[PDB]
């Protein structure tokens, strides 16, 4: 459940000061007749932030090319599932493709304006070369 | 006694090919009847090469605002006083000023020109910014 909804419980978890996320078609400021929440062993809170990186990683190191929703539903499975030991089994649903958030959280422009990536995270693992002036060439 | 000229004896000293040399002020192609060799105990040829470079560290080391002739017989000291030990004394007779030679040796125009100064004896000690271009400076 993204920060700002009331969707998850026990209540206490839905305590915070902003009620509006960027992360897109999950969470409600309401509890829908169709949702049972009985069958839900537990619940988790999401940000942005952590959704939109674990999304990028995803694409990034797997080819899923999957959304914001995505990247939060792993986010919080490799936090939920550190109980889990060798031979187990866990499964993750992705609800989306990338295709809605073209000049979303997939551009960096717009991850930079909304400040879900920082300079320095941006700059940290790129070459040696990344930070030379175009003076240090030989054009002509 | 620069190289080229026949002052200097035994004879097969003075068997050399060029019979120019750029030092000026000493060197003759005949025996002055002035000259009276039997009181020399020893004689030196010299090139033009040591001279200047000499005459060159005399002035930047030591003050002493002298000419070519003063570099080959400092150079020819240096060599021929080895034998000498502590305590005694040594002297060097340094005939005319620099003011005679201020476009000559003293310019490193010249002496590049003759190749008496090689590049790589100009830029060994040299700054290690030496070599960086002017492409290297935040102008504007």
């Amino acid at each position: 459940d993204p920060e700002g909804s009331i969707l998850a419980e026990p209540e206490e978890l839905n305590q915070t000061e902003q009620t509006t996320y960027e992360v897109e078609g999950i969470g409600y400021d309401f509890i829908p007749t169709v949702l049972d929440r009985t069958v839900v062993d537990k619940w988790f809170k999401s940000n942005d932030e952590e959704a939109f990186t674990f999304a990028r990683m995803l694409i990034a190191q797997e080819g899923l090319l999957c959304g914001g929703s995505a990247g939060s539903t792993v986010a919080v499975a490799v936090k939920a599932a550190q109980e889990l030991q060798e031979g187990q089994r866990c499964v993750v649903i992705l609800p989306d493709s990338v295709r809605n958030y073209m000049t979303k959280f997939l551009s960096d422009r717009w991850m930079l304006q909304k400040g879900f990536l920082k300079e320095e995270d941006l700059t940290e693992k790129k070459p040696w070369w990344w930070h030379l002036r175009v003076q240090e060439l030989g054009l002509s």
